[PDB]
């Protein structure tokens, strides 16, 4: 049985997510953004950490792969209004596609069952990467579905060095989010659950 709190994290990591192409800025003010989605929806989007803020601007075209932080609502013309949070990279698209090499393991195991994530986008949000991975997660190993899966981490190592990395017992922090990365320079993921 799980207390509230990892309840609430698999209510988050198994809700979905909104991927929209080619959307175009409408406005964009200190850490929120007005987008017009290509099937007539506009997206008001916020961006809480100092270390990222998009800088694109009317008219420019952009790439959405994000989560509404509360419902979808009708403006009294009958425009549909979606409420999201970061998620926002630029159009450029990668050759062909390409299989990040996630490495999972369970309570000290090699998880033998492998899955890839598949993306054809240069560059996605940190974010995005983190409701990717925690979603097969859940999905596959079952994390947060019972009291012996609920914490460990996930950790992205670049072909530099650099690296990035979350606790599975926390939700993503969001206030503090560094700026997208490429993928084609992501050179290990892997995830351990506790």
């Amino acid at each position: 049985s799980t207390n509230d709190n990892i309840k609430d994290l698999l209510d988050w990591y198994s809700s979905g997510s909104d991927t929209f192409t080619n959307s175009e800025v409408l406005d964009n003010s200190l850490g929120s953004m007005r987008i017009k989605n290509t099937d007539g929806s506009i997206s008001l989007i916020i961006f809480p950490s100092p270390y990222y803020s998009p800088a694109f601007t009317k008219g420019e075209k952009v790439d959405l792969n994000t989560k509404r932080t509360k419902k979808s609502q009708h403006t009294s013309e009958g425009t549909y209004i979606h409420f999201q949070i970061s998620g926002v990279t630029n159009t450029e698209k990668l050759p062909t596609p390409i299989e990040l090499p996630l490495k999972v393991k369970v309570h000290g195991k090699d998880s033998p069952l492998k899955y890839w994530p598949k993306f054809d986008k240069k560059q996605l949000a940190i974010s995005t990467l983190d409701f990717e991975i925690r979603h097969a997660l859940t999905q596959i190993h079952g994390l947060y579905r019972s009291s012996d899966k609920t914490g460990g981490y996930w950790k992205i190592t670049m072909n530099d060095g650099s690296t990035y990395q979350s606790d599975l017992s926390k939700k993503f922090e969001y206030n503090t989010e560094k700026p997208p990365i490429n993928i084609d320079e992501i050179k290990t993921i892997e995830a351990e659950i506790n």
